[PDB]
């Protein structure tokens, strides 16, 4: 509704910041509104969903396990590692991590299940073969969240990402349970109340990630939709504010209260 492209341009007014959105149909993959779609973003922590979608593609094709077991030691440990922090001794399996890296955004898990499928660069492998040729995952955490302006590593664009996100949850990529799985971690996070969740109205669905990074970058991606199912896919991103994230978070969830006033 373009209503809310009046919500995105303030958005952007009131940070100081470029903002980039878009909304997609679940069904039928048709851009609904749109506001920079072809320009790039960093993906900061959104990129996990991607990540624990290719390492359930390697489930389903029996060559990785959701109950292996990964030893990791202290050396292996970098910011903001709430989960793994507290396993250290036992080791986490794969599950457990993709758990982790999902609903809690935890960046040791991250890290790990990346080498478990062979880097950034595999995981680029991995979406190019899924169709996206413009989503490129180069860096591990935390160097990933750098956000040079201009800089293309580690970034997508809202359109390239919204139709990945459909492409997992939708398509024929995954098996079924697998897809199920991924859905379910992302209905359970932890860390992203205070933006779409904030806004969304009693018995609606939402599946989500979001992402913080540097030089005041922030994102969402989501599916969500009236009485318990998805039918949309909205994804926001924003980079270059000198804005605090109370600030950041705010001007998110109003995008997020408008979309579904008009919905």
């Amino acid at each position: 509704h373009p209503e809310t492209l009046v919500k995105v341009k303030d958005a952007e007014d009131q940070l100081g910041a470029r903002v980039g959105y878009i909304e997609l149909d679940l069904n039928s993959g048709k851009i609904l509104e749109s506001f920079r779609p072809e320009e790039r973003f960093p993906m900061m922590s959104t990129f996990k969903v991607l990540l624990c979608g290719a390492v359930l593609s390697r489930i389903d094709a029996g060559q990785e396990q959701l109950g292996r077991r990964i030893h990791y030691s202290q050396n292996d440990l970098v910011e903001y590692s709430p989960v793994t922090e507290k396993h250290l001794t036992d080791g986490m399996t794969v599950r457990e991590l993709c758990s982790a890296a999902i609903t809690m955004s935890d960046n040791t898990a991250a890290n790990l299940l990346l080498t478990t499928i062979g880097g950034p660069k595999e995981l680029t492998a991995f979406l190019h073969n899924m169709g996206d040729h413009v989503t490129r995952l180069d860096r591990w955490e935390p160097e990933l969240n750098e956000a040079i302006p201009n800089d293309e590593r580690d970034t997508t664009m809202p359109v390239a990402m919204a139709t990945t996100l459909r492409k997992l949850l939708t398509g024929e990529l995954l098996t079924l349970a697998s897809r199920q799985q991924l859905i379910d971690w992302m209905e359970a996070d932890k860390v992203a109340g205070p933006l779409l969740r904030s806004a969304l109205p009693a018995g609606w669905f939402i599946a989500d990630k979001s992402g913080a990074g540097e030089r005041g970058s922030r994102g969402i991606i989501a599916a969500l939709g009236p009485d318990g199912k998805p039918s949309r896919i909205v994804v926001i991103y924003t980079t270059g504010s000198q804005a605090t994230m109370d600030e950041r978070n705010r001007q998110i969830a109003e995008i997020g209260a408008s979309l579904i006033k008009h919905w």
